[PDB]
């Protein structure tokens, strides 16, 4: 029968619902049938291995809104058919052991904001092949490891904003050839490495508004050729010699940009990069340091 104070129903899909109700544990007891289980808005500290062991057929999995502390590795194992995992909105979460995704290759969205991450370990995203959707924003990442994503060929959408992300290495992204939305904004990116973007052919949007980029080469943007939407402002961006190949990139680009706002030097403070002259570009602000301000 139904567990605790859960509400269970067939139609559409075999559901196990007990949101709000002031559990503390995952219930035992949870229909073998359920296709959804609803857990959100619980004070759960805890997944233990055993949690969900019985639901073959289950698609949906929320475990939002709680106070989870610990997965276990072994949590999700066997569930082949899951579709939707949500574990968002748990700050103290902090660490999720690198196999606890693996074998889920149903899997479409996996919501991971708002859980305190401190970093994506190897191995983490492995396999993770049907995967569409996946929400990383506002956790503490400080790093984003060559091929984090390798496996992620059906990804569209990246969120990674609002973490502490300091560059870009060269292989990070690589393997999203389906990649369609890149979220960057709001983290402390100082570098992003030229080949960084070489799968991302497909891209449409990528932000990296709200970081600390004082200059970008232009070979970092040159692989987005589907490129619609830009935005690059709220940086410290030098607008001198170093300056001039993203200019030039930026005069030829078709799609929609923010404004790439001048820092330095002051006389072109606030204006943007994009709508000067090329002759404003003469000279070196600075007088570590770029090729143009050495010759
Ligand atoms: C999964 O759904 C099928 C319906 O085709 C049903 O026969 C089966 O018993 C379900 N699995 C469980 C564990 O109840
Ligand atoms: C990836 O997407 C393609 C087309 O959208 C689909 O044919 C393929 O089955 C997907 N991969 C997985 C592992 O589901
Ligand atoms: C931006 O990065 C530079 C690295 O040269 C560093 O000196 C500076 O403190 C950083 N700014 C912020 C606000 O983190």
């Amino acid at each position: 029968p139904c567990p605790g104070a859960c509400v269970c129903y067939n139609e559409p899909k075999v559901t196990t619902s007990c949101p709000q109700q002031g559990l503390q544990a995952v219930p035992t007891g949870i229909p073998a049938s359920s296709q959804r289980i609803f857990l959100h808005g619980n004070r759960i500290s805890h997944v233990p291995a055993a949690s969900f062991q019985s639901c073959r057929n289950l698609t949906i999995l929320w475990l939002h809104s709680n106070a989870l502390a610990r997965i276990d590795a072994a949590a999700f194992t066997g569930l082949t058919l899951l579709e939707q995992l949500d574990l968002s909105d748990n700050a103290q979460l902090h660490v999720v052991d690198p196999t606890t995704f693996h074998g889920l290759g149903h899997l479409h969205t996996l919501h991971l904001d708002r859980c305190g991450l401190r970093e994506l370990g190897p191995g983490l995203f492995r396999g993770l092949a049907a995967l569409q959707y996946l929400y990383l924003q506002d956790n503490n990442l400080q790093a984003l490891p060559d091929n984090t994503f390798r496996d992620l060929g059906n990804l569209t959408h990246l969120f990674l904003h609002g973490n502490r992300i300091p560059s870009v290495p060269e292989h990070a992204f690589r393997g999203l050839h389906s990649l369609d939305r890149l979220l960057l904004h709001q983290n402390h990116v100082a570098r992003v490495h030229p080949h960084a973007f070489r799968d991302l052919g497909r891209l449409m949007t990528l932000y990296l508004f709200a970081n600390n980029l004082s200059m970008l080469p232009a070979e970092v943007l040159m692989p987005l050729r589907s490129l619609q939407y830009l935005r690059l402002n709220d940086n410290p961006w030098v607008c001198d010699c170093r300056a001039r190949p993203l200019w030039a990139w930026l005069q030829k680009f078709r799609g929609s940009s923010s404004e790439v706002p001048c820092n330095l030097p002051q006389r072109l403070a606030d204006r943007d990069l994009k709508r000067l002259a090329a002759s404003d570009l003469e000279g070196c602000a600075v007088a570590s340091l770029p090729k143009c301000c050495q010759a």
